[PDB]
């Protein structure tokens, strides 16, 4: 077994946690202690070799605010990905879960716990490609950390043309831009409890509208401030939006301010 390998005799499985675009993902205890999030790849649904040696990079990849990665069973088919596992799950069902009456410095931090995630990783130059609630993740302290980055790379109409910049549904033009327009995407998530980007509009009406330079508005719950720091994410130009750790900035000045 490599460094990131994992003995998958060291797992007990115990309970489902979804499915996604590689199949089923258990939850269980790694070596009758620890707890993990287990993934198990559907035959046909990755490329394997390459997210094999990918891995090595994403184990690398250590900060609070990103979902670790722990290690691989690579051994035999299907194969796994053991994750940390995260005991509220994901952030676009929390967000709608009407019970919990969020005050808006709860939607702040979130926005903070992601962005601090999205900084570190552009600080090692590692685009995230994905970047929704969809794939934000909250654990039992309500921390919400940014899960499986870079994983759409090695999936074998479901395209996210609601989180996508002009420069990519156009021209196929990603990059740590196209992850910052994403994120403001992101923040209005949160500001508007979950509900779907675009709302009224199919994918291709999106793709018109964004064309058209026309933009999301406002979530009720955003105060002006916040919305600023979320529109300066969606500007026309990628080079004229900020980098996540100016986003950061602005965010933790509002936090002082509000
Ligand atoms: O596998 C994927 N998505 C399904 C998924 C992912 C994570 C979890 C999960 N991880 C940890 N703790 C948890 N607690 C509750 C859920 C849960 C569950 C399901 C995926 C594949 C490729 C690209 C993007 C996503």
């Amino acid at each position: 077994y490599g460094s990131w390998e994992i003995d998958p005799k060291d797992l007990t499985f115990l309970k489902e946690l979804g499915t996604g675009q590689f199949g089923v993902v258990k939850y269980g205890k790694w070596r009758g202690q620890y707890d993990v999030a287990i993934k198990m790849i559907k035959e046909g649904s990755m490329s394997e070799d390459e997210f094999i040696e990918e891995a090595k990079v994403m184990m690398n990849l250590s900060h609070e605010k990103l979902v670790q990665l722990y290690g691989v069973c690579t051994k035999q088919r299907p194969i796994f990905i053991i994750t940390e596992y995260m005991a509220n799950g994901c952030l676009l069902n929390y967000l709608r879960e009407m019970r919990h009456r969020f005050q808006t410095q709860q939607l702040l931090e979130m926005c903070k716990d992601v962005c601090e995630a999205m900084e570190y990783l552009e600080s090692k130059q590692f685009l995230h490609r994905d970047l929704a609630a969809r794939n934000c993740l909250v654990n039992d302290q309500g921390v919400v950390k940014v899960s499986d980055f870079g994983l759409s790379r090695y999936v074998l109409s479901k395209f996210p043309v609601r989180w996508s910049p002009p420069e990519v549904l156009m021209y196929s033009k990603f990059s740590s831009k196209s992850d910052i327009w994403a994120f403001g995407v992101l923040m209005w998530e949160i500001y508007s409890l979950g509900k779907m980007p675009y709302e009224r509009f199919t994918n291709s009406e999106t793709a018109e509208h964004i064309a058209q330079g026309l933009r999301l508005y406002r979530p009720h719950l955003a105060s002006e401030k916040v919305y600023t720091i979320m529109y300066s994410c969606w500007h026309e130009k990628a080079d004229e939006r900020p980098t996540f750790k100016i986003l950061l900035s602005n965010i933790l000045d509002v936090m002082d301010e509000e």
